[PDB]
Order: C-alpha cells, then sequence, then structure tokens
C-alpha cells in the first residue's frame, strides 16, 4: 500500500498553471489509491523563495481545493538532516569527499566541452590516495556506479535508459556546509516515503541521477511519471504573452475552481467520452497511462466557456461565494437587493465569467445618479409618462410580490393600453436599470423591491418633464 | 388515438423562424406518437403567394428535413370543396344565406360602435324571405347564441370565449369565394387533424373555428397555441434583430442539426439538457412542457449550437453543407485536401460554415503576396536557413504523413539550435501566407508537399530581399 504522492515546486512568485496540474496529477493520484499527497517547498533558492512566493503556492493550492495530508515541508530546513545522511554515506563509502579546486573544476569541464565530450567529473578524487585531510576545506561528492545502467518505466515517456558513463559523481556537498539540491530531493522522497513522483518534464535528466542515490543508501526506489510541457496558442512554451499564466490571475478574471482544474485535467490527460468532469469523477478514471506524451496547447476560448457552463451547473449557493470576491472588486453595497444565489440565476446564460457577472449588476443593489445618455434619448417625451405611470401605479397594487403577479401586470399595460410591448417594457427597462440592455422585464423589476422601482420609474418622470 | 398534426403557413415570401419552430412542434407530435404530418399551404392571397415565395417554403422544409406524411394541399385548390360543403350547410339549418348591402353593414358598424362591440346581428338568421334569386349576396354561419366555447389549450392553459361575442362570421364573400376561417375548418375535417398546433395570433381564432366544427357532426380537435418568438428587446422577431428567415442561416454558414436544436429549446424546456439529436427530439418531447410565455432570440447561443455540431457530427456529413458555402467563396478545391478531412483541421478553430470557407484558400489555392504584417516578424533574414533544411527533410520522407512532417520539423530546431517556434512560424507563413493556422503537421501535410516546395521557395526569394 502506503501510496504517496508529493508536489515539491520551486517558488516562481505564484503557482504556475503547468505546475498546476502536476500538482492535480498528484493529487488525484494519492485520492485514486486512497492514498497520502505530500506538500513540499524547494526554498533554496533564497531570492525568488520569498514568504510572499510561498504563500502564492498554498493560496492557489487552497482556491483549488487541493488539500494536502502531509506537509508542507521547507528546503531551507531539514539542514541538519541533510548532513546526516551525507555523514552516514560517507562511513558506508557510498560518497567520498573531493579535494580538487575550483580552477581545476572548471578547466576540466573546458577541456571536456572542448573535446567533444560531455560535462563529466573525473574519478580523481574518487579513490585519491594523495592524504590532504583533517583541516582542510573541502567538498563531498557521491560515488556514482560505473557498471551498467539505470533504466526506469515511466508512465507517461514509457521506459528510458541512462548509461552510467555519462552520469558523473555529482556533489552532495559544497565549500560550505550546504548540500546541493539533487542529494535535498532523494532524502526527502525517501524520509517522506515516496512511491510514485508525477512531476515536469525537464526532471527526467535528474532522474537517473536521483535513482542511483536512493539505490545507493538502500531506498525503495519510486515509480516516476514526467508530464510533458504545455505549449502556448502558436506552439511555444506556455508564457505570459500567450495569455493568464497564473492560477491567482484567472481567479481575478472572474473564474471558477471547477472550471480551471477540468480544464488542465483535459491538456493531456483523456477519457474519450467525456469534456467535463466533476471533482470526485476524476478522482476515479484517473489513470496515469492515459496521460498522453504529447504536448497539449492553451485554447482560452474553451476555457472561457468551460466557465460559463460552470456558471450555470454547479449549484447558485457555492458559484454565489465565488460571486461576492468580485462584487467586492467592483465595490458593490449588496446590502438593499436579491441574494446572491438569486443573482446568478438572472445573469447566469448572459455572461461567461464572475467579473462580468460583478459588472453589470449595480442597480439590482445601489440607485444610479445619472441615465445613460443614449438610452435617454430613446425614451423621450412622446407617450413616456402614459405608460409608466399605469405601470408603476399598478405593480404596487399587488401584496404578494412576486415575478410571475409581475409579468401579467406589466402584461396589462401595451395590451389594456393599446401600444406594443416594446413602447413599454423599453422604457421601463431604462427605468428601474438605467441602460437599455438586461434580463427578462418581469424578473429584472422583481429583484428590484417595489419601493426602488417606483422610485426610479418617477425618477424618469421627473427627467422626462424636462421640456422646459 | 391515430395522431395526426399540421402545419399550414401562408406563404410570407420565405420562411420565418417562428414558422420553423411551429412546423417542428407538429412534426414531432406526429412522429412522437406514430402519426401523420400534413403539409397545407393557405395561398390565398395570390399578391404575396408568389410561385418564388411558395417555394421557398417548400425547400425550407426540406433543408431541415421535416418531410410530411400527406400534402402539399393548396388552398387555390378544392375551391370546389369548399363551396359543396356550404352548399351542403345553406342545405341544414346551421348555415343561411345573408342578404344585407354592405351600405346597412357600415350604419349598423358605426351605430354599434356608437351604443354601448361590433356584432352582426341576425337579421337574416330567420328570415322566410327569398329576398333574391340570383343577385349578389353573402352566405354566413348560424353562431350558436347560447352557453360557451371552452377549447383545453395545452400551453395556455383553459381558455374560455362567451359565445355571445362571436357573431355569425362570413363564410362566403360576394364573388363565391369562401372565406379564411371556413378554409381552415373543412380542411382539418377532411384531413382528420387531432391536434392543432399554431402560433399564438390564431388563438381569437379557435373558438370560431370549433362552433362550425360543433356543427355539422365534426371531432373536435385539441388545440395548442406557442407563443411568439420576441427579440432582443421584447417585441417580435424582424429583421432588425438579425436573420429572420430559416434559408439565411444557410446563408450565414449554419448546420440544419444546429438550427433545429436551437429553436426547439426556445420555451420547451427538458431539465439541464441542451443538445439533442433528431430521434431525442421525438422521444424526450412533451407538449405540456412547452411554456405559455415567450422566449428571447439568443444569437450567442445559437452560435455556441452550430460550433458543437460542426465537430459532433460526422466530418462527411459536415462536408456536404460545407461545399456550399465554398462556392460562395469561389475556391478551386482540385488540389488541396479532401472536404471531409478539411472539417477536421478547421473544426475546433470556426463556429460556422462560412468562416471555414474563409480562411482555407491557401489549401486550394496559390497566394501572389504574403500578409506582410505577419511576414515583417517571422520572413527576416534570421529565418532563410530554418527553411532551407525543413524542405530537404520534408522531402526525405517517402511515407508522406502528418507525424512524419512533426519528426521533419522536430530534426529542425534541434540541428540548427534554436526554439521551435522559430522554424514553425516562418514555416506558417511561407505555407499560408499569414500567421493563423490549425497544427503545422496537419496545415503542410493537408495542402502537399509539392505546393508546400513551392511556397518555401517563393519565401527564400522574397527573404532574399536584404538589398
Ligand atoms: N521543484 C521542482 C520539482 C522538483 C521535483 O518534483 O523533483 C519544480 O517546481 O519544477
Ligand atoms: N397560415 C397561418 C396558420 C394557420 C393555422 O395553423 O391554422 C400562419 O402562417 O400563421
Ligand atoms: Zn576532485
Ligand atoms: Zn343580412
Amino acid at each position: 500500500m502506503k501510496i504517496k504522492t508529493r508536489f515539491a515546486p520551486s517558488p516562481t512568485g505564484y503557482l504556475h498553471v503547468g505546475g498546476a496540474r502536476t500538482a492535480l496529477y498528484s493529487w488525484l493520484f494519492a485520492r485514486n489509491h486512497g492514498g497520502e499527497f505530500v506538500l513540499r517547498i524547494e526554498d533554496t533558492d533564497l531570492e525568488r523563495s520569498t514568504p510572499e512566493a510561498i504563500e502564492a503556492i498554498m493560496d492557489g493550492m487552497n482556491w483549488l481545493s487541493l488539500e494536502w495530508d502531509e506537509g508542507p515541508y521547507y528546503q531551507t530546513k531539514r539542514f541538519d538532516r541533510y548532513n546526516a545522511v551525507i555523514d552516514q554515506m560517507l562511513e558506508e563509502g557510498t560518497a567520498y569527499k573531493c579535494y580538487c579546486s575550483k580552477e581545476r573544476l572548471e578547466a576540466l569541464r573546458e577541456e571536456q566541452m572542448a573535446k567533444g565530450e560531455k560535462p563529466r567529473y573525473d574519478g580523481r578524487c574518487r579513490h585519491s590516495h594523495e592524504h590532504h585531510a583533517d583541516d582542510e576545506p573541502c567538498v563531498v561528492r557521491f560515488a556514482n556506479p560505473q557498471e551498467g545502467s539505470v533504466v526506469f518505466d515511466d508512465q507517461i515517456r514509457g521506459p528510458i535508459e541512462f548509461s552510467n558513463q555519462e552520469l558523473d559523481d555529482l556533489i552532495i556537498r559544497r565549500t560550505d556546509g550546504s548540500p546541493t539540491y539533487n542529494f535535498c530531493v532523494v532524502v526527502d522522497d525517501w524520509d517522506m516515503e515516496i512511491t510514485h513522483v508525477i512531476r515536469g518534464e525537464d526532471h527526467i535528466n535528474n532522474t537517473p541521477r536521483q535513482i542511483n542515490i536512493l539505490k545507493a543508501l538502500k531506498a525503495p526506489v519510486p515509480v516516476y511519471a514526467h508530464v510533458s510541457m504545455i505549449n502556448g496558442d502558436d506552439g511555444e512554451k506556455l508564457s505570459k504573452r500567450h495569455g493568464a499564466v497564473s492560477v491567482m490571475q484567472y481567479r481575478d478574471d472572474g473564474y471558477l475552481p471547477e472550471a480551471l482544474l477540468n480544464y488542465l485535467v483535459r491538456l493531456g490527460w483523456s477519457h474519450g467520452d467525456q469534456e467535463i468532469f466533476t471533482r470526485e469523477e476524476m478522482i476515479k478514471y484517473f489513470t496515469l497511462n492515459a496521460v498522453s506524451k504529447s504536448a497539449s496547447a492553451f485554447n482560452t476560448d474553451k476555457l472561457l466557456w468551460l466557465n460559463h457552463h460552470y456558471i450555470n451547473a454547479l449549484p447558485p449557493e457555492y458559484v454565489a461565494t465565488h460571486l461576492q470576491w468580485h462584487i467586492a472588486q467592483e465595490n458593490i453595497d449588496t446590502r438593499n437587493g436579491p441574494q446572491l444565489a438569486d443573482l446568478v440565476k438572472l445573469l447566469g446564460e448572459r455572461c461567461k465569467t464572475l467579473k462580468e457577472m460583478a459588472q453589470s449588476c449595480r442597480y439590482f443593489y445601489e440607485d444610479f445618479a445619472e441615465f445613460d445618455a443614449d438610452a435617454a434619448k430613446k425614451h423621450l417625451r412622446p407617450v413616456a409618462r402614459q405608460p409608466l405611470e399605469v405601470v408603476r401605479d399598478k405593480l404596487a397594487a399587488i401584496t404578494d410580490w412576486t415575478a410571475e403577479n409581475v409579468h401579467h401586470a406589466i402584461q396589462a399595460t401595451a395590451d389594456e393600453l393599446e401600444v406594443g410591448m416594446g413602447k413599454v417594457g423599453m422604457p421601463l427597462r431604462v427605468a428601474v436599470t438605467g441602460a437599455g440592455q438586461s434580463p427578462a422585464l418581469d424578473v429584472t423589476v422583481h429583484a428590484i423591491g417595489k419601493t426602488r422601482s417606483i422610485e426610479r420609474i418617477n425618477k424618469a418622470l421627473d427627467f422626462i418633464a424636462e421640456r422646459e
């Protein structure tokens, strides 16, 4: 059993869309097999691993509701654990102590690159008989095996083979006490007992280096699965120029977490039949073998309509909880108006993003100072007060305030008084909304209270009464 | 129950979208209950019943694939049938022969409008005087005066009209021609129509048609009047809102499946489901589910409906409708890829068949000059060497497939170390002429190896203008 996946991002300042999909594959697989999902932070890069950068990762994880069972663990700590394993490998002989200077190390790399070889450190200090010990500063390296090769069955890329002759005895501790990054990964995956590694594509070169270290210090080597990169619109790697790149920028743009997670799953992974999956539906049907090795392009137009569906498909109460954030972005006093769960029922089919719903809704909660200049010139003086005064005093006739009673009440006008339906509904729309674009008239004027209805109808009557 | 629905449009010049939805409900109701769908023509208005105007109805029904079991019947014909029933009805006590002149009617209507509703009095209802022998006159129908008329409308509920509001309407003019309200009754009786599904404006004519059906011993059918289709501002659908004729949507690049699916959703609602096949619309259709309220026309959703059906329907069927818009663009489709294959390429990109006929000429015809704008960014001298290795590698493969094309562009940008976008984009501008196209694996494959080199070298002959 003990299935344990991991997500160990290096802080970039935010949560990259490609990194969120990687975390989703590691999170779906841990939940698929009833395992644990561990969170880890690669904050050794002290410049870009700011406290705001680390929070932007966890805040992005929480919005997508990708909760973790263990963590988060930080690589800036556990240094005493890292040096404890290094001292262990020095005693067992699996790691030696190099004494070459940086002058000879750079002269070795320039000679191999010139000679048409691969930059690898030869075993000069691997089995050196030259003494130079104790008080002298030095670095320690990992005695990489020389014979054979390492082959790991990648669930995404298939069988991958790396000859041991192209892997060097990598350094695992610098001149100072700090250990190198690759050694900080093998012990973390060992101490946390990771069984399935799901990371990006560019980490494939360090995978055979990490396996030979785990096999050395006697550790259960996990099965690796490297997901391909996400390409943009023109076939290049996904960047900020292709569109929104951070998961929180999509939250600012007016998206739902279910819409983004359902689209990132469809990038590479496929089920054939479906395009829309629920959270629990992704857990069951997810298979690493189904993820494609080819890179997928990012279609922002498809993601938008994916968001439009989830706005009207998800429960109106839950969509309202995400609508509240963009409501505060537009700064709207939502005390005197309809419910938020009832607001998404009105503006559901109209707009395709929550930002577009927070906008074009202020007339449901707040009064407007002026009218729309073009919409005001539409309902001029002729036959404007005649249909407005009869419908204003007819809406307040009922005690049961429902949109059904309003429809037949608005139906009374333009039918009892011979006139077109657009000759009263359009002036009524501009009266209560201020513009000439809104949902159904019977439903729009019902969400607005009967008080603010006659207040804004008489407001237009005082406006059309300006022939002087 | 031997269910029989009908669709009898009056030729307005074309096929209104609202009229097609009415024909769609009657066709669905007949196919749901294993009945017959009959077709009738109200071509009595000889001014707008042009042979071109009546044909636009026939081919519009055929475009939506709304085949009929009976018909088409024409009200221009069966005039002897219309004159034979009134003569039989004149023999019975249900229809008399009025004789009042046009002067008495206007003087009575203006007197009835002056007193405390214009309803013709029964002056000739029980007159024993022959009044004339062959002089001009008008035949009318004796309307019942006691009680009411009630018809259970399946959409608008129960509607009641008092018989005192229905006057003895005219059923035959002075020139012997019969009126419209009587022609509908005799047609629906000889054709054995069990369910009537028509527009909303015929709700006032329903009680008059039933009192004639209650007379002469006739089975009264069940009526169901659909609500009008309103536009963006709440008024009836007109040309100012957008496309109105069904054939205008074929010109604009739509499919019959996309238009029928959207008109079905207008009013009739079946849960969260939005996309139905023709067979699903036959099964799940319920006449009571049609809402009494009027629904506005959302051209944005209809565009999304068509985008789905382009990629959901078989590519060979979409190719048969795409052929009409290729002829509109006047594209020589002799050298390029197959039409059914073209739908696979431009499928997820465009949302209408006109948008597919456009932005596809470079697959079939060569372009004289480039877009310049996209060339100025990708035809720089730095790309003259990526283009010299792709064409030498594109021809190295004997098996011409999109996969072997990708491996050719993959050998490039690796031998000459550079980003893959720095070779595929100049290849995209050289082969397509602009900076937008599907995947380069299928774009240069569908165009061909011969026309590729002819366009790569065309770019090489152009990018060599650094002087
Ligand atoms: N921190 C690395 C991943 C390290 C790993 O998964 O081994 C990244 O964000 O790309
Ligand atoms: N011909 C009428 C319909 C007649 C009927 O359905 O009874 C129309 O086009 O509106
Ligand atoms: Zn050394
Ligand atoms: Zn008379």
